[PDB]
């Protein structure tokens, strides 16, 4: 080794890496980068359960970050720095099974609390390598071990048959899992607590930490849990076997593909560029907000269907942080709805408005969508472009995130979680996207992970005082299961989310404010009566 | 022989009789006959005009009450007697009201005309709350109220037959409206200024004489109180009211001409006695005899005349009071009373909304529990009381009104709307009621002005702020004092805007949407649901 940095050298069961010494605003980080923890899932294993990494010889070099898995590219607005933040930013490759570690420098001297990310994306993207996922902020400024892992998305990840053997489904999920397993046994070598783990992750990583919730084999890896933006619940975070199967076959068909084992064999022999590029073709409707490849309801990893099993589960010992920022809706718009656009103010006329209806609420009827139309509609206004085009924003926003959310938040409150419910309301001042898409989808993330404090950034102040508040917030939670501080008692309290009372707390540059009533109103609409309704 | 009380109608000559009113003395004529005792075999048949009498009628007196059931529930209580008939019942009963300032106009004076309710089943005009001394004497008004057969005496059908051909007890109304044209002038009324104004079943008549073209050259203005043609209690079907009436003859003992002639050889309360026994749900509000789409009286439904008639040289005055629903909720609904806080449970609030909304599936009873649930406090006992009176109100008379309003407003008519917010001082019946349906009418027809009745100096003075809406509204179209230059005016009801104005003690304040996302709820969601 000779000359190394000896704080920068550590060995995992699989053997050594050699880290690397980052800079952050106020100290130097510890990051280990593109650790294998599964075999490259290519070849005959694609679609395939992740196999755990054969042990390597020789100091493996973790200075890098590795491939992001094969996934499709948005090319919606190219150049435009608010979607290319969330593109691949590494090589795409289906050999891409690695994560990352940020541990405080020089590593730290008691074990300490784990969070580990897992990215959003809608299970057809994402990578753990990109800036906002930085962990080298929590890690210099609240001394945490942050761990992100990559997940096979899409096909790769999701694709089923059903009851086979060579496309079981789910096995994004799987790798999720064992990189959870990796945690338990390798995160003390870095000086984490393989005993205070913490999930947390946004968007479609929001419903993973719900799946692993609901799977009993991923509840032993980890002990808190913080879902931003998503559920397990809800129209899009799953599938049935049955719609899984048909929307398989479609994509087989699709590339030329006509027993299972014949025609998976068959999938198996075709470039990943090739299923990328036939992926959106196998939805059942023209919608946004839905996804072709998303976990499947196999009677395996999801025991039932996630409504079922948040309905009737048992939830002691268990502390869960959940929240929406204010306008979830926004962002999905402009890729599809007619009328809507980054570039214009999207003021849209009521006829608009009732087509955008049946493309944000794809599985309804021509009553449910009447149904939707008729509370959304403000009747003394009923043909204004700007309370339309908010009101689209918000069936988008609501039926998707904010409704699952309260539906989650109140039945794991009900059967004894300690539940902690937020709505982040503060707009970044460098925010790229137009005004009227409000708070959108993904832009708490940045402030979470503490970008703020990077002064190249050019965010305020106040924001960077802001963006310090949450990570106390959260890296308190992943410590003591309860995001107060002990020590400052004269801080606003942020009370728990109680079926008899659904306090919650406003995440914004002014104090905590705690109000009462996740959309309770408008929730009963789609967590209740709508339900009923396509029941008949 | 006061020259003053002595009138020639086209009948014969008729004395008046000479009242104290707190500021003046009244001409008031009370028992005049307008049409044919309606007995014997002319039960359930349209009225005949009356035949001229001899001498001077004496019409100093109030004559007697339309056959109807009387009420039991809370015997001798305030509120509920002040409804209950005053004079002998009788089936001779089609006799009018005039009053008339003391001396008699000079010039032709604007008509008012009052047609009471009391759910197409009871109701007088000799009750004391429709006294018209107040508005003779102080806003200088010609007055005048009618009795109409009511219950199966008035609406009794069997469609298409000539024995029973329905709507007499609005053929009774009309009668009266023509009596008024033939001889208002007699009594200084001008016959060509005539406002029909009613409450409850009275404000629907007036919407079906609005709706009927007949009645049309009989009056030029209306005001329609808490109350609509259109929406749930106010008609019934051919087929619906032909099976209720086939339902009572079998109940009482008895081809269409057999039948109806069984029945008129039937003591009154031997039907009176099985009125209520031929609804086909368990219901509050709603009516066992009520006006039928006959084709004749009325053409098509009145949801579909308000839908598509022509309204532009009419001019309307439609409002509801705070609490319309809550009246009825002891008459029928488990857990309510006016003697205790009425407060329930979640799972009596889902059984009274099965009979609130009687007509209602599984699937629409849930729908309008889950919209009229507060989901922050989905148990608390109060907020679940408060919103089933609100269910009865809004369904019943709120979101009528708002959807009569906006039809009239849309095809030319113009429209005033009001929502009635003063609790009386002197009411009697419990705080929970809130503003109960009827008890703006003391205050338009001016009680609190008689100083023994025990009334506010500010409900006097609101009351006389509101007859002259009333009267104002009578002689021109417009409710608003064309003195009166003060800024907060009454507005127009529109489509665009949906203005309507709040009567209380503090001056007129201008809100927009009569309950607007909750009517739209009940007026367009909930028909697509049952439909399918
Ligand atoms: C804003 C942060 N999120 C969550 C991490 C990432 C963006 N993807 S998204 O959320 O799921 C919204 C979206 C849907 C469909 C398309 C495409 F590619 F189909 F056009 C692009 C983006
Ligand atoms: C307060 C103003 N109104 C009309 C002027 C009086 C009561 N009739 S009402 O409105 O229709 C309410 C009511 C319904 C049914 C019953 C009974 F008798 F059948 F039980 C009594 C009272
Ligand atoms: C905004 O731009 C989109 C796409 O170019 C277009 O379809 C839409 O109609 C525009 N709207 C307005 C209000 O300018
Ligand atoms: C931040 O602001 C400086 C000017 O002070 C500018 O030169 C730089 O390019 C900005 N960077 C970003 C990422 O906006």
């Amino acid at each position: 080794e000779g000359r190394e940095d000896p704080q920068l050298l550590v060995r995992v069961r699989g053997g050594q890496l050699r880290g690397i010494r980052l800079k952050a605003p106020g100290g130097p980080v510890s990051a280990f980068l593109g650790i294998p923890f599964a075999e490259p899932p290519v070849g005959s294993r694609r679609f395939m359960p992740p196999e755990p990494k054969r042990p390597w010889s020789g100091v493996l070099d973790a200075t890098t970050f590795q491939n992001v898995c094969y996934q499709y590219v948005d090319t919606l607005y190219p150049g435009f720095e608010g979607t290319e933040m969330w593109n691949p930013n590494r090589e795409l490759s289906e050999d891409c099974l690695y994560l990352n570690v940020w541990t405080p420098y020089p590593r730290p001297a008691s074990p300490t609390p784990v969070l580990i990310w897992i990215y959003g994306g809608g299970f057809y993207s994402g990578a753990a390598s990109l800036d906002v996922y930085d962990g080298r902020f929590l890690a210099q400024v609240e001394g945490a071990v942050l761990v992100s892992m990559n997940y096979r998305v899409g096909t790769f990840g999701f694709l089923a048959l059903p009851g086979s053997r060579e496309a079981p489904g789910n096995v994004g999920l799987l790798d999720q899992r064992l990189a959870l397993q990796w945690v338990q046994e390798n995160i003390a070598a870095f000086g984490g607590d393989p005993m205070s783990v913490t999930l947390f992750g946004e968007s479609a990583g929001a419903a993973s930490v719900g799946m692993h919730i609901l799977s009993l084999p991923s509840r032993s890896l980890f002990h808190r849990a913080v879902l931003q933006s998503g559920t397990p619940n809800g129209p899009w975070a799953t599938v049935s076997a049955g719609e899984a199967r048909r929307r398989a076959t479609l994509l087989a068909r699709l590339v030329g593909c006509p027993n299972d084992t014949e025609l998976i064999a068959c999938l198996r022999t075709r470039p990943a560029q090739d299923l990328v590029d036939h992926e959106w073709h196998v939805l059942p409707q023209e919608s946004i907000f839905r996804f072709s490849f998303v976990p499947v309801v196999d009677g395996d990893f999801l025991s039932d269907t996630p409504e079922a099993l948040i309905n009737t589960g048992d939830f002691q010992d268990l502390q869960v942080l959940v929240g929406v920022v204010k306008d979830e809706g926004s962002y999905f718009l402009v890729y599809g709805v007619p009328g809507f656009s980054k570039d214009n103010e999207s003021l849209i006329s009521r006829a608009q408005f009732l087509a955008g209806v049946r493309i944000g609420v794809p599985q309804a009827s021509d009553l449910a969508a009447e149904a939707v139309v008729l509370h959304y509609t403000d009747w003394l206004h009923p043909e204004d472009p700007t309370h339309l085009r908010d009101a689209m924003s918000a069936v988008v926003g609501d039926h998707n995130v904010v409704c699952p959310v309260a539906q989650l938040a109140g039945r794991l409150a009900a059967q004894g979680a300690r539940v902690y419910a937020y709505i982040f309301e503060h707009r970044a001042s460098t925010l790229t996207w137009p005004l009227w898409m409000g708070v959108p989808h993904g832009y708490e993330i940045e402030f979470i992970f503490g970008l703020p404090l990077d002064p190249s950034l050019n965010y305020t102040t106040e924001e960077r005082i802001f963006a310090q508040r949450l990570m106390k917030y959260w890296t308190n939670f992943a410590r003591t299961g309860d995001p107060n501080d002990p020590r400052d008692s004269k801080s606003p309290q942020w009370p728990p989310y109680t079926t008899a009372a659904q306090q919650y707390v406003s995440l914004n540059l002014k104090p905590l404010e705690v109000r009462r009533g996740l959309r309770a109103q408008t929730c009963a609409f789609w967590n209740r009566f709508l339900p009923k309704l396509l029941s008949a």
